[PDB]
């Protein structure tokens, strides 16, 4: 049983200044090719930009916070689990004795699988290795980085890897129906970090994004500016709306962090104007109701990191949309917990368009 100590940007065991101090005596960035490193303020929101070298290339990561500790953290640990990510021979199993996972866009059967674990029932269950590690070149689709995530323990990374799949779910359920979500009112501190970000740009507009799991709410920023690149769009997703909303507040800082250093982001042809890009995504731009963030019930209460991890899971497990897979991602040399969790029927539209998972006929309406 685990405390939750911190709860602003994510669920952690430990509190930020802790975490930081522990990356430095570890020397995680050094051990994982990090060559370079950036301070950008987008307002009031620190950024952080790490260039890291490894076998693949040159990568450029980025980290983001409400405090220039949590900012440096988050990068560094960002730089971690790529790493992490990177395909590791010592697990991979190309004649494997047990359950297995097959994707419905696999046309022929997959030859490497790495060994996971089905959250619901705790079996052993095998997964491909284009779904587990980045960059994986062999395979029918490009592979990803969604569901990845490092923390201090493994639950820190489940629960996150788990939040972002929901997260990028409810986006794909978005943008392959054309959804126009409601506009997401919001109040004191989020109301004046909306304010405070929307004078770097035009607009900054919130939206509560239909969500396929009970008990986790998925928020959406987007922006209106004069400048096109700096036209972005920045997601979150919680039990607690107020971190949803946060962390889509968070992206949107990152994100413009990003286009004014003109990185070429899918982390964050011919010119196209700011009015006609509004016409392009009128479904982001002409909302479908309003909601208050004060009526949204807190399902889901935040007590100990098991029962949360749990919980989240439960709730994935019950929304229709297959099963919930962890793969650790620990490297030896470094003690840290890195994970890729994977929702079987979850949709990620909005990473490759093969990539449809479990869709109904008609969108929840
Ligand atoms: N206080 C903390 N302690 C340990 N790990 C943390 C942390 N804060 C962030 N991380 C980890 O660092 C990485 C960066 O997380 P962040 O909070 O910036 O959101 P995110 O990077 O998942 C959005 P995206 O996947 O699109 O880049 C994640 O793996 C996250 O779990
Ligand atoms: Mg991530």
């Amino acid at each position: 049983m685990t405390d939750i100590v911190y709860d602003v940007e994510g669920f952690r065991a430990f509190l930020p200044k802790e975490t930081l101090r522990w990356i430095r005596h570890r020397e995680l960035e050094r051990k994982v090719g990090v060559v370079e490193k950036f301070s950008d303020r987008v307002g009031p929101i620190p950024v952080e930009i790490r260039r890291r070298r490894s076998q693949y290339g040159e990568f450029y990561h980025a980290g983001k916070g409400t405090t220039r500790i949590q900012a440096r953290v988050s990068a560094a640990m960002e730089c971690v689990e790529r790493a992490a990510a990177e395909p590791r021979e010592e697990i991979i199993e190309r004649g494997p004795e047990g359950d297995k996972w097959t994707p419905a866009w696999y046309r022929t059967e997959p030859r490497e699988w790495v060994e996971g674990v089905d959250l619901t029932t705790r079996e052993p269950v095998y997964v491909p290795a284009n779904e587990v590690f980045h960059p994986w070149l062999g395979d029918a689709l490009p592979s990803h980085t969604n569901g990845l995530s490092a923390g201090r323990l493994r639950e820190e990374a489940v629960i996150q890897g788990l939040l972002e799949v929901v997260e990028r779910d409810s986006w794909s359920i978005v943008e392959y129906f054309r959804i126009h979500p409601p506009e997401l009112e919001v109040h004191g501190e989020l109301e004046e970090l909306r304010r405070s970000l929307e004078r770097e740009v035009g607009r900054v507009e919130l939206r509560l994004l239909p969500s396929r799991v009970e008990g986790v709410y998925v928020v959406g920023a987007v922006t209106e500016a004069e400048r096109v690149e700096e036209m972005v769009m920045g997601f979150g997703a919680s039990p607690d709306p107020e971190m949803a909303v946060l962390r889509a507040l968070l992206e949107v800082a990152q994100g413009l962090s990003m286009a004014r250093r003109g990185i070429e982001s899918p982390v964050r042809p011919g010119k196209l104007t700011p009015e006609r890009l509004k016409r392009l995504n009128r479904h982001w731009f002409e909302p479908e109701g309003t909601v208050e963030i004060d009526d949204l019930d807190r399902v889901i209460t935040t007590g100990s990191l098991e029962k949360l991890t749990e919980e989240l899971v439960e709730r994935v497990a019950e929304a229709g949309l297959g099963k919930v897979i962890e793969v650790d991602l620990t490297l030896e040399n470094l003690d840290v917990p890195v994970v890729r969790v994977r929702v079987t029927g979850a949709s990620e539209y909005v990473i490759d368009e093969a990539r449809v998972g479990n869709m109904p006929e008609k969108p929840p309406g």
